[PDB]
């Protein structure tokens, strides 16, 4: 049977005999993603260039996600890459869920038409206190659901829950996300490594060693290929589909990495683990870091389990 | 005033007082590109998954059929076809078109940016058309460019008048002129190549890359980007400046990318925008091909960056 | 706050504390209507004319049929396109019965006339093995009904116990946007709608009523006339602007022409939930007890003052 | 071979060996029609209803701006503008365009079919451009037609070569030629007018309509259709044959529809398709206008039906 994201989520909700709140949240999120996708592909750009005689895409995308989530009545605390403090849903619209999201990841270079994406992680509120920013300071282990939308050659929604990872293709002719890849698992070992090698002068020695081994294998195996889009959603999705490893590690100038834990690293780590992959800071699983600031950064190395394990050995070899 | 690709091409054609043949060719290609874009964004994919109870082939078929029916072409060379296609006499025009209909498609399973690359030559002789009519150096190009199917779809068209960039508005199926007479930065800060082949790198490439990470003039090290889809990496080079490299390695001693419908169109776009494109030994556009599918090494982009590579290259003789 | 059909239906279901089965049905139907709309607007027609070198009513039927079966919410399906009721296979059976016209008005789609999808939704009432008889319930038993109009824009009108709500399809995002809430028809309109080409066959009551619209005996202004000849388009105008719509019996159609199960009953339900009326002349459309799934009925529907004025003329002629 | 409106128009222009000015006009109008269709189908309406927290004026702006920026027009007359619009000198071309940007829009609240109607003239004098350049009889038309925004969007284009119908494919923004050199039936079976105004009918209209419903012989009575949107009713008349009437009466001795941008374009399409269009007194196309907004009675459609109406009409004259 054909399956849509709408039908899939609804049926998962009936199996769990839930109240319908999480289904409303996800339906609302899916609608924002379709609207973001439409704007990213530049529908209506003729009007901006005067065909009949405005907001940047990252601002518009943040507005789309914020309003659809607020009006879902399913959320109470919202953290966005775009906002310094967490948004507290007003009382009449409050639900039980906390959502951390990056509304248009990779948009800083969208002038070159690079792939971009939306990343989200969804938690249930743990305290009975009045909702506050503190409710977003949970470890990734507490995620109820996470995933991303990739606006690439086509638009795809990847949704991870306890049931596994499922991939839905947006058919723009009808505005429906079509389930095309069920219960996805990552390869045990890949053949692609992904990081910005231009910063080689600042690499940690374990990172230097690991990359040198990918290019000059000591066991006479074939050297890995290299890919680095520079858009996390695009690089991470390719890692899921083809296997391999993705690194944005800590270094001398950036002991905490550059990517953001709450709405970049935690969702991608959760997608990876539900797909049989791994995601580490070097010191521990990304999902086990207990955050103290909603915008705090984290190092991240993620992907096929054999590859992440090989990186960790090199990291531990350097103490 | 707003400008469309259709209106722009028509008006250029009226300026040259041409017969309208090239305008018809370019119009047909523009239609093919919009149809490819629609398929790449997966419009109608629900029908494939049973709602009512191949992409590189379709892309080739779209370009082939639109160019044939334009009545403007006589010889068509595609990455997909072993031999050149000869247009039947009743639909034969005077132009020769080399194209890559869905460049980067080998990895489209991960939704990487993909694109269509095309180069257009005029056939001058009165001989019966043949594959040999496509064996021209890039210097002979009448027009070239690409369509990038990335976060949005854009057509970049280079001609004698320069380089112009048109954004596809999917709401009305119109390419809107958004960047006129584009020129590349004199010098950039991003280098682009597959460093997985480092063990097989030519000594000049190894040193040049070392200069990007550890600059000799105490400048900041370049960032690295490599999408692995030639159209995406080359378009970023155009917009942000910098350098793109696909040099020879052990698996590809003449490089990997194809001269006729990958390197030459991109070399032409680069040169019309104030950039450079070299094999190391000569300008790509000066290579005289002997095989429609022959490969070439290519280093292209901002002029200061390519000149810096060439200095390193000449240092290794 | 902005509201979508998906969000609207889900919230009604949470208020009713239902199992989610009817929401699954409606979501599936909403998906089919968007696919029908895309095909009706001729997306992809360039491929049919050879750009790379099913009939619309059949495709529309297949879209509705397959989306409803795979919803797991239906057991019996009646369509204008199928001679007999479709019985949903045992593993996919739900509790609802759906009668629908997948592309109403398609006989003149050659001139690009507005066309539409009409549907009526019942709960299966008998405990017998599902059969064509499960669709022979009077319209009074409808749980939900409505239509999609593929006109200048695509609109879905959904009527339920909570009232009538209208959603505009935004094709940029494949989303039905709530634009008119808890809609009510005007008490009295100024437009009458029927095929006057059958004037020679009209019964005396229709002849008099139409004469009153053109030459009003109180010397008020004559009604204007509109007749698209596509029921969804004419009924939708009647809902939005008021007035009256008539397709009475004639010599070629002595039992009327429109179909009771999936044209007259869904439109009667929308009209009554919007404060309007729908009569055969002898009784409310919704009270007719069907005996055959494709049976026809005469229908007079629209603003309550207008239908009541017609019924007075009808009783005057006995 | 597949054919698009863009390719079709270009080829007609190459056969006529023209300067390309009329082709640029038609391309610009086609683009405006795709943008009108997108707004009429309500693309982007979610933003208007607050997803991120007028139509006839927009349609008029779209046509006006695309025609102005074509450099092919000098005088523009629209149903939406009180006076003729004079194109600024630097953008002036040789054509005069009369149009209704969104005919039928007054009832667009009910999602009734709507349309754009246009007629294109060559400027006849060398005088400074003015409203007077639009006061030509329909006989002087170079091109006319309409776009119907119905169940699908179709552009009907009438020229000296005949009437051709192009279906808009929204997936790629291309008008695809689907019905070539179309001719209307000699005689139809449908009559189309607002019978709610029966008490004010001219006696000839009363008798003629009564004959359609109660034929004096053994023929079948005609069916009746009246959408109330001229483009929708005229297009059905073209496809199915029959007759469409908006005739004169004592209270409206000149009819209601407008000669320059409703009656004349539809008359030209009908006559090129082998049909007829009369005021009752003369051919619509032979009326010489004195006012850009003047009205004209119009009876049009299959020639046997129009002649029969004139027989009844002259009996009461
Ligand atoms: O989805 C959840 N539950 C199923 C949704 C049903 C609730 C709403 N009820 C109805 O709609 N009823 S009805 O009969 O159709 C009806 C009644 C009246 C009018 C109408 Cl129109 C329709 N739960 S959950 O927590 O979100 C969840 C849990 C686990 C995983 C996931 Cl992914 C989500
Ligand atoms: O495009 C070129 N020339 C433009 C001239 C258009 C030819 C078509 N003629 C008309 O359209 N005539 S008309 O009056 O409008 C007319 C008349 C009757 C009916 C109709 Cl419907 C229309 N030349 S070129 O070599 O292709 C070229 C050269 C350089 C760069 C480029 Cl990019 C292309």
């Amino acid at each position: 049977d054909v399956n849509t994201l709408t039908r899939f989520v609804m049926e998962e909700g009936r199996k769990a005999r839930g109240t319908g709140e999480l289904t409303q949240l996800l339906n609302s999120l899916c609608t924002a993603v379709k609207a973001i996708s439409s704007a990213v592909r530049k529908a209506g750009i003729a009007h901006l260039y005067g065909i009949a005689g405005v907001k940047k895409l990252d601002v518009l995308s943040n507005d789309l996600v914020m309003n659809m989530l607020k009006s879902s009545f399913a959320t109470c605390v919202l953290v966005s890459e775009e906002d310094k403090h967490a948004i507290i849903v007003e009382p009449e619209k409050r639900g039980k869920y906390v959502v951390c999201f990056d509304p248009l990841d990779g948009s800083s270079n969208i002038d070159c038409l690079v792939s971009v994406g939306t990343i989200f992680g969804i938690y249930r509120k743990k305290s009975t206190d009045e909702p506050s920013e503190k409710d977003a300071l949970q470890p990734g282990r507490n995620l109820v659901a996470a995933g991303y939308a990739l606006y690439g050659s086509a638009t795809m929604l990847v949704l991870a829950m306890d049931c596994g990872v499922n991939c839905f293709m947006l058919d723009p002719a009808i505005g429906e996300f079509i389930l095309v890849d069920k219960d996805v698992k990552i390869k045990k070992k890949g053949k692609i490594y992904s990081l910005n090698e231009g910063y080689a002068k600042d690499f940690d020695p374990a990172v230097t060693e690991y990359i040198q081994r990918k290019k000059f294998p000591p066991d006479n195996s074939a050297p890995y290929g290299a890919r680095y889009v520079g858009s996390m959603v695009a690089d991470v999705h390719r890692t899921l589909v083809y296997g391999g490893i993705f690194l944005y590690p800590a270094n001398k100038k950036s002991p905490n990495g550059k990517l953001r834990l709450l709405y970049e690293c935690n969702p991608m780590a959760y997608v990876m683990e539900k797909a049989g992959g791994m995601a580490t800071t070097g010191k521990e699983a990304v999902l086990d870091v207990i955050p103290t600031d909603i915008h705090q950064r984290a190092p991240v190395i993620l992907g096929s389990p054999d590859d992440v394990l090989e990186f960790l050995k090199v990291y531990e070899k350097h103490s």
